[PDB]
């Protein structure tokens, strides 16, 4: 069968062209494909184009992703989290075909402790998660042969993420400062791809396992103690830090226009159950992509 | 349920770890292992490790690769090629266990045009692929709960590859000689590790899928061919190559203690149909780990 993704350079778009080419023939776009519309600012042309292909299942890989610019462009991400997204869950009803798509825990407010569960409350903290929102619900009332996977903290190898900004500060500066209030669990672009393969691959095969997902890897932790163990592993492979000192920090003292959850946990529970498929504890997926980081054949 | 792999530091290996993460509590061991035997040098101890933790599924990884080696030292090829495939076959069969194991095209003759089928006769032309071929029988006549994958030129983008050996050539050297009469398809160690993940869900819904596969990535090159891509590739990222002259060359101008295949060509039609999965041409899983190779934010 034939499968669609948007977004394909993206973290979790380049580990799903990995991950869907052998689950059908992948067709993949992202907004510079010349061939084919991939660009979200044209709904309509991202429809023609899920009209141009009729997939069995497009893979939706592509968003407005900088939530703090979100806030200074609330329309342009309405367009991208949104808009879009429901003239492509339209189109793809057309033809009933399924639809993948990310949301975000930006869709929760805050409370510590308790892990967000899918039948829990949304109200989007920010913007971004307000598009989001709309997009998920969107895709909920026009396309009813689809898998929502809400995820947190996501990071891959190839591109910037937390672990490389952090170890460029590391090598540069002697003390650091990280939140250790804000709360979840980093999930790797390699685990989303992966568990989106298996789940299509259930979903054809059971309709219905349709519906809304939380999709994180196991555990939690702070972005502090997330910092711990990537110095820790820098450490341990050789990597020599000018880092002396390393201070955990309340998330207030330093701005971000948009507002942060201090609760970024989510529960689980659901996929688990519904796909038979494992959730990894998060050091796993971060640890790994340290070592290929590290041990770079280069 | 629970998975066990050995061979986890080899280039398929190196992809199981991530692509098994979410099918089954995943144990990852090879030879250094300190808490498990995964030494294949003890045939009685990767037994006792089996039995030690009892899988639902065993993935094989590990193996003696080093195919010309073999030739001076065939004893210890049919130790980790085949004694120690007998020894786990046997104790996976204790237990209904599923085993998953990699072979190679190194167990046909040669004579191009034609790829080789499952139904094809073996007639190993090296070492190497004898004692794989004593591996497959004995995994076949000790434990029915079985998939073995034949695969040929096999790469990843962590460790070396002929890719990168051919890119320090082409920045060290002005001219450079390549085979231009050896055929196959460079498989990846993406490829075939998402496969695996795959049929081994299948496998437990439909246990008569067992057997022997020939698994590859479509279409057929040659190294002076892959070279040129590569290449190429590496030309259109901005890599300066001190490269000028590419000359094809026959195989037996220059020597290989064990010989090489002309045919490495496979027929993967018996594990697209029995799986329902996609094979991709060569060249994109290339492409992706050249692109990989060449955008490595560090
Ligand atoms: N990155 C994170 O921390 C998290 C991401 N997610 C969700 O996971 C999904 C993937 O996220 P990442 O891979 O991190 O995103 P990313 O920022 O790495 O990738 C963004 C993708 O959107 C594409 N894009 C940007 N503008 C576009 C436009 N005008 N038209 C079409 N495509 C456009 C980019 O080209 C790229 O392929 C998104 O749904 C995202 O909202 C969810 C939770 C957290
Ligand atoms: N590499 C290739 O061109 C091809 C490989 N294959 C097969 O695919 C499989 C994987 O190959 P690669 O990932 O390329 O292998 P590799 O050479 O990258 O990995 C070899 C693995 O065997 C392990 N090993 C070595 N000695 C061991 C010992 N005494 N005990 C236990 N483990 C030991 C290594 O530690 C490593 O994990 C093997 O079955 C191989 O024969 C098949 C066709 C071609
Ligand atoms: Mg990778």
């Amino acid at each position: 069968m034939n499968i669609l993704l948007f977004g394909k350079t993206g973290q979790v778009g380049w580990e799903l062209q990995r991950s869907l080419a052998p689950v059908g023939n992948l067709i993949a776009l992202d907004v510079h494909s010349k061939e084919f519309c991939g660009d979200f600012s044209n709904p309509k042309g991202v429809a023609e184009t899920v009209r141009k292909l009729r997939p069995d299942v497009i893979v939706n890989a592509a968003a407005h992703t900088a939530v703090d610019k979100a806030e200074s462009e609330p329309e342009l991400a309405q367009l991208l989290n949104a808009t879009s997204v429901e003239a492509i869950a339209k189109a793809a009803n057309e033809t009933g075909a399924w639809v993948v798509h990310y949301s975000t825990d930006y869709v929760f407010p805050g409370t510590g402790d308790i892990p967000w569960q899918e039948t829990d409350a949304t109200s989007p903290l920010n913007v971004y998660g307000k598009t989001k929102l709309a997009g998920e619900k969107a895709l909920q009332d026009n396309c009813p042969k689809h898998l929502i996977f809400r995820t947190s903290w996501v990071y891959a190898g190839k591109g910037n993420n937390f672990a490389k900004t952090m170890l460029r500060l590391a090598k540069e500066r002697q003390t650091l400062s990280v939140i250790n209030d804000q709360y979840g669990a980093p999930t790797g672009a390699e685990l989303l791809a992966d568990c989106t393969a298996h789940a299509i691959r259930v979903a054809l095969n059971k309709p219905e396992v349709a519906g809304l997902y939380h999709l994180v890897a196991g555990g939690t932790t702070t972005w502090h103690d997330y910092a711990a163990l990537v110095f820790d592993e820098a450490r341990k492979a050789g990597i020599t830090l000018a880092l002396t000192e390393l201070n955990a920090v309340p998330t207030s003292a330093y701005p971000t226009p948009a507002s942060r959850p201090g609760n970024s946990r989510l529960n689980t529970e659901k996929f688990q159950r519904n796909f038979d498929l494992i959730l990894p504890q998060w050091e796993l997926g971060v640890k790994r992509m340290l070592t290929e980081m590290f041990t770079t054949t280069t």
